[PDB]
């Protein structure tokens, strides 16, 4: 465990819909540095399922182009923690959300990336303040923030 | 002007000697993102001159290799502000330093990069706290921090 902060009383159905990745931070620079870095992922829409699993729609820069991706995160016994299947066991945690404006999450596993999601392409200084407070507890070495023009573009260009 | 914060009473001869670039931040992601990004520069030594100009020794990743660079920053009427000659007029400002441990500086010109320099390859949390306070005033969108192993390597690898 590195991330311990979780949303109390999370109702996953209420995170459905569109989101923007306003800012991102990660434990290691290589996770976010280039446009093609592995965790440089731009979240577009969250689609929880009736059983309370979570489909995640996002964009990622791969092979010189902006690709659409669709991921499923399986629920656990903890409502704020989900699991993605891979060669390694990857954990997704919801740290905090008010449903209507911002959502903070982290993905982990020793290594870690977190984002501040917002509902609209605006610089929400209070959401970023809450993101930065949550990151105080974590060993981050790279932090990115994006402007409204980028959020409204493709793969944040 | 963007950066307004300057070291009161700066004695430039006292910044001489070795330094490490513990952390960096910039106004635009492309200034720092890849290892070959333009402002990804790792400061190794400062050499003020008898007339109070400033030679700067650093490393930069260029063309797949770590190159040694030597730059001169010319003094101005303001002791904390220096100027580098280029196709554009580039301004270097000393924001704060205690000479013995940390030094904060920014280079500017609309666009901007700042670093936290430290004397030894240790994570100085107080120096980073002071860096982050100074950056609160500035429109940064990328921030990097480096670990002791990287500081002791070549071009921070
Ligand atoms: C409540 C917020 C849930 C969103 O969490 C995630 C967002 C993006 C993720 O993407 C991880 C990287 C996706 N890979 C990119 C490269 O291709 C394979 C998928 C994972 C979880
Ligand atoms: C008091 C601290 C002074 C140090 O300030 C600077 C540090 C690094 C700098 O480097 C700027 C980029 C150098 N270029 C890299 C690419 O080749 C040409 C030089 C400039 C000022």
């Amino acid at each position: 465990i590195i991330v311990t902060q979780t949303m109390k009383g999370l109702d996953i159905q209420k995170v459905a819909g569109t989101w923007y990745s306003l800012a991102m931070a990660a434990s290691d620079i290589s996770l976010l540095d280039a446009q093609s870095a592995p965790l440089r992922v731009y979240v577009e829409e969250l689609k929880p399922t009736p059983e309370g699993n979570l489909e995640i729609l996002l964009q990622k820069w791969e092979n010189g182009e902006c690709a659409q991706k669709k991921i499923i995160a399986e629920k656990t016994k903890i409502p704020a923690v989900f699991k993605i299947d891979a060669l390694n066991e990857n954990k997704v945690l919801v740290l905090d959300t008010d449903y209507k404006k911002y959502l903070l999450f982290c993905m982990e596993n020793q290594s870690l990336a977190c984002q501040c999601l917002v509902r609209t392409p605006e610089v929400d200084k209070e959401a970023l303040e809450k993101f930065d407070k949550a990151l105080k507890a974590l060993p981050m070495h790279i932090r990115l923030a994006f402007n409204p023009t980028q959020l409204e573009g493709q793969c944040h260009v």
